[PDB]
């Protein structure tokens, strides 16, 4: 089986796969949102409570399996549970990843083609007010997706948005089709410093930014002022175990599949712990420093709330790239943002596609390059939906990236510490550690963190599924109906498997 090269490669191929755009542009909305600085206080229970027990369980079930050849759930979910209930949950492990990954490449071409086109200059050039500024940044955002003009749910991407899609698709190919070590290890330790380096330049220019409106300073502070009174609401207790849930990337079974590539008796604690703590650190630090504060010493703190409720998509594609064109070198100012958002996009997306090149490898016994290329055009194909459907991305990120995630997390939980053994679990994850996980966190795993998943599931299914069942247009049933016929797929992909296992 293919292994981590060393203990730093690991590490940041992991906390690469953490930090991404959501670390930059929907955390500071989130916090704005919900309590400013107040926010930090479940932001930080939740991270003791769900984010980092979690985790560690993901790695351990990840690094169990990998010992007996098998990176994907649905195999791993049958070694800790030999039903065939368990096969078949096991197939959310990678139908997620799969159809994730199918809207997020795209997302992050965009980021790519954004960064050409800043740094060749071939962006908008106002003109006054902030509409006369923002809007011709909205409609270059809108002319390279193809937003609809009509009453047509049709997207018509640019020439040019298309060729980069499949620039990105073959960046993403390069990089998973060389492996784990010498390709996403590889990477990892090359993307994240330049990561961390982009960042702090980017943090610090942000800081010199002065105009009529406000200064950063001022950013700094509308963000960071605490706002205790929203602290009652368990709207914003929700909305932080909800983003400590989204920025690890828990439930994906990405951080399974990586894992199934420690050794053995390789340690999963202190290495999963820091981890962890660099993309909280890259969330906190640098992308509480850039987007919102940038957005308040421009517009001024009077408009701080309205760019808040504005979305993160809206902040990170057209109000920082506006503001941007403003200042001075702005336009490469905006090809660093957008490089920014590349590399931790591609970061995420070759760790995304990596669970199915798994499967692929240790269940059907394909080579790396098979499996690596079947992968790209399983997931190359099924992007022209997303890249010609209105609001297929927002299906396809609300039944597999938002539902699905909370609800395989919990069933991770389940069927490892309730079902395989709550006893058996703590060893295993505890087995090789260079530290060990303090005695009290047995019980949290076991009691604490399940009850938070339940609840968060709960709430949002009772709040968001009936309006996405009863108030959307009839277009979303064309991604409903492919994304279903996806997970037949896979599960019919576990049934060959079996069978061949069987017959050898
Ligand atoms: C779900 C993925 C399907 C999207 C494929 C859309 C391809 C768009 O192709 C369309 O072909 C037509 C000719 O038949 C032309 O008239 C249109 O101009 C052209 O855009
Ligand atoms: C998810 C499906 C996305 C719809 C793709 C939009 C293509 C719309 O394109 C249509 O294609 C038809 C070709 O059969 C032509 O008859 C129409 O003239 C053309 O407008
Ligand atoms: C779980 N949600 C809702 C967040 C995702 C998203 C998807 C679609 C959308 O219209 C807004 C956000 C998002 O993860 C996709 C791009 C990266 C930042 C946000
Ligand atoms: C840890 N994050 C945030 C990255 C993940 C992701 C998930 C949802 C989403 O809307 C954006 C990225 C992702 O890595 C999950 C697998 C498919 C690629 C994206
Ligand atoms: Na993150
Ligand atoms: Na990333």
């Amino acid at each position: 089986r293919e292994h981590w090269a060393t203990r730093l490669g690991l590490i940041l191929a992991m906390a690469g796969y953490a930090v991404d755009l959501g670390n930059f542009l929907r955390f500071p909305v989130q916090a704005a949102e919900n309590g400013g600085g107040a926010f930090m206080i479940p932001y930080i229970i939740a991270f003791l409570l769900v984010g980092i027990p979690l985790m560690w369980i993901e790695w351990a079930m990840g690094r169990y399996g990998g010992a007996q050849g098998h990176g994907t759930t649905p195999a791993i979910f049958y070694l800790l549970w030999r039903n065939r209930f368990a096969k078949i949950l096991g197939v959310f492990g990678l139908w997620i990843p799969l159809v994730v990954a199918i809207y997020y490449v795209y997302i992050e071409s965009w980021t790519l083609g954004f960064a050409i086109k800043f740094l060749v200059g071939l962006v908008p050039e106002p003109p006054t007010d902030p509409d006369s500024i923002l809007r011709p940044f909205k409609e270059f955002l809108y002319s390279y997706i193809g937003v609809p003009k009509g009453d047509e749910p049709i997207l018509k991407p640019s020439l040019f948005a298309y060729i980069v899609f499949l620039i990105t698709m073959f960046i993403n190919v390069s990089i998973l089709i060389r492996g784990i070590s010498k390709g996403i290890e590889r990477f990892a330790k090359i993307a994240m410093p330049t990561l961390f380096i982009l960042a702090v330049f980017l943090v610090i220019r942000v800081f010199l930014l002065e105009t009529p409106n406000g200064t950063a300073a001022d950013g700094l502070n509308f963000l960071w002022t605490p706002d205790f009174e929203k602290l009652k609401d368990p709207g914003v207790w929700i909305a932080a175990v909800g983003q400590i849930f989204f920025s690890l990337g828990l439930g994906f079974g990405a951080i399974i599949t990586f894992a199934s590539y420690v050794r053995k008796d390789q340690d999963i604690v202190l290495s999963g712990l820091t981890a962890a703590t660099l993309n909280e650190k890259a969330e906190v630090i640098l992308g509480g420093s850039i987007s919102i504060p940038a957005a308040v010493a421009f517009f001024g703190v009077a408009n701080a709330v309205a760019i808040a409720k504005a979305g993160a998509f809206n902040l990170g594609f057209i109000t920082l790239p506006a503001i941007f064109s403003q200042t001075a070198g702005g336009t490469f100012l905006g090809f660093l943002w957008f490089f920014l958002l590349f590399f931790a996009g591609l970061t995420s997306s070759i760790a995304g596609m990596q669970p199915m090149i798994a499967f692929l490898e240790d269940e059907l016994k394909l080579s790396r390059k098979h499996a690596v290329l079947w992968t790209a055009a399983i997931v190359f194909f099924s992007a022209h939906l997303v890249m010609f459907l209105n609001k297929s991305l927002d299906e396809m990120d609300f039944w597999a990236g938002t539902i699905g995630v909370v609800f395989f997390g919990l069933t991770e939980l389940i069927i490892f510490f309730w079902i395989f053994g709550a006893d058996k679990a703590w060893e295993e994850i505890n087995r090789g550690g260079i530290i060990k996980v303090p005695r009290i966190y047995y019980y949290v795993m076991r009691y604490i963190t399940p009850a938070f998943l339940a609840v968060l599931l709960v709430v949002w299914a009772r709040e968001y599924i009936p309006k996405i069942m009863e108030e959307t247009h009839w277009t979303v049933w064309i991604t409903r109906f492919y994304i279903i016929g996806l997970f037949l797929f896979l599960t019919f992909l576990v049934f060959l498997a079996e069978r061949r296992r069987n017959h050898e």
